[PDB]
């Protein structure tokens, strides 16, 4: 008999689902992966609930102060978010030291202003937790009741822990293929080519965008396949892939985001507003992105700011990974523009003139230049000059991402660690503790 508490209320929308509130427990009846059966014990109701919004009773999970398997890097940014303050805190999983755990807190720096930085979490056997030898503690729980009252050492005392706010709900169960009829598009949002874009709502309850094709020279059961491939792939910095509708024309539908491209955010009022920090975050998050589909041995082929999508928090997802692999010379390397050679280095020579968009707030890649004009250029070594607000190093990566011979350009895994810690020594990257 497997007991699970519900961390987050949940309001039931489909058929089956079952509405909790945080605290109530539930009798585990299936796990089918994002929706788990279950019975709830407040209600005596059996149904279908999201997975990710339980956890097992005691464990670490339904702590307030702990974070599972989230990174350095996100420890960093969501303690950073809007809602936080000094001396807030996390304990999560610890990145480097597999099975161990460490502590996140909120600073405040005078020479470089709110930061964050990271403690180690001990653990051995005796079953115990120390982040100084000298003062030790039962549980994680006395841990952080400790630097709660007084910075034993600590850059801050504990306050409260991070902001959490209620994850996205799963699609709805056992439905990749929705019928047309599902789906009320409400806004267009933009138009071309290859069909539109559109601001929809699924079944009332879901708001979604849909994208619509135009019926072209690919197949329907071949345009299918990808996404099915495609749906496969999922990740937190690509835009989510729901479901399809498979008759022609055929829809597309994923997660909407609130700021639409990243493009139009960076020219908007609010976007101009993003110091450079923030903007080197979101390279960054682009960066990583990249690095999971590098990984994966798959190519994007269309990387550029019209192609990533701002949520209302500030995320930065890919967008369009798939559909440029069925179906702008600016952004593209020379072997692609000249040979057709589409590569994981032609999509690192896309992300260089992306990281000059985001530092450009938008500004098109060399402005006053055609596109035979700028075939000509780079053909002779020409490379965009450096703007006022970039950094030298900053510069040096786009410059590396735009080396003449594709093998001599860096992996987004190694762009995307330069970027993540662009601010940060090595050696910084954890406080040290007597
Ligand atoms: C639902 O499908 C998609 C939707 C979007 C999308 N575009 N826009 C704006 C962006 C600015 C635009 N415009 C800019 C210019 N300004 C002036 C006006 C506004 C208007 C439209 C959005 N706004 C909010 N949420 C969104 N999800 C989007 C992008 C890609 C896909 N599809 C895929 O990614 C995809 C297709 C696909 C096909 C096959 C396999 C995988 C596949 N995938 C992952
Ligand atoms: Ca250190």
């Amino acid at each position: 008999r497997i007991i699970v508490v519900a961390l987050y209320d949940y309001e039931a929308i489909h058929h089956e689902d079952l509405s909790f509130q945080k605290g109530d427990q539930m009798v585990v009846l299936e796990e089918s992966g994002e929706w788990w059966k279950a019975r709830s014990l407040a209600t005596r109701k059996e149904g279908y609930i999201p997975s990710n919004y339980v956890a097992r009773v005691d464990s670490l999970e339904t702590e307030e102060w702990f974070f599972k398997g989230i990174s350095r890097k996100d420890a960093e940014r969501q303690l950073l978010a809007p809602g936080n303050m000094l001396g807030s805190f996390m304990i999560r999983d610890s990145e480097t030291t597999k099975g161990s755990y460490s502590l996140s807190v909120r600073d405040y720096d005078p020479r470089q202003g709110d930061t964050v930085k990271h403690y180690k979490i001990r653990t051995l056997d005796n079953g115990g937790f120390y982040i100084s030898p000298r003062s030790t503690f039962s549980t994680l729980q006395e841990l952080v009741d400790h630097y709660k009252k007084g910075n034993d050492g600590l850059c801050q005392k504990l306050s409260v822990p991070c902001m959490s706010s209620k994850p996205q709900k799963p699609w709805e169960k056992d439905a990749w293929e929705i019928p047309r009829e599902s789906l009320k598009l409400e806004k267009k949002l933009g138009a071309g080519q290859f069909g539109e874009v559109w601001m929809a709502t699924y079944n009332k309850h879901t708001k979604v965008a849909v994208k619509t094709m135009k019926p072209g020279s690919m197949s329907v059961e071949a345009f299918l396949a990808e996404a099915n491939v495609m749906k496969t792939l999922q990740h937190d910095k690509l835009v989510k892939l729901h479901a399809v509708v498979t008759k022609e024309p055929i829809y597309i539908i994923t997660e909407f985001m609130a700021k639409g491209s990243l493009l139009d955010f960076l020219k908007s009022d609010e976007g101009s507003k993003q110091p450079l920090p923030k903007l080197i975050d979101f390279s960054a998050q682009i960066a990583e992105g990249m690095a999971f589909i590098e990984q994966r041995n798959y190519i994007h082929r269309d990387l550029r700011a019209a192609n990533i999508l701002v949520s209302a928090s500030l995320v930065c997802k890919i967008a369009d990974f798939g559909l440029a692999r069925v179906i702008p010379i600016k952004w593209t390397a020379p072997e692609a523009i000249n040979f057709g050679s589409f590569t994981i280095k032609s999509d690192v020579w896309s992300f260089g003139i992306l990281l000059m968009e985001i530092v450009t707030y938008g500004r098109i890649p060399y402005p006053g230049m055609s596109n035979p004009e700028v075939i000509r250029a780079l053909e002779r070594g020409y490379r965009m000059p450096r703007p006022e607000n970039c950094p030298e190093e900053l510069y040096n990566i786009m410059m590396r991402c735009w080396k003449n011979r594709p093998e001599e350009r860096p992996t987004f895994e190694y762009i995307q660690s330069v970027l993540d810690d662009f601010y940060t020594a090595t050696e910084s990257q954890y406080e040290e503790i007597p």
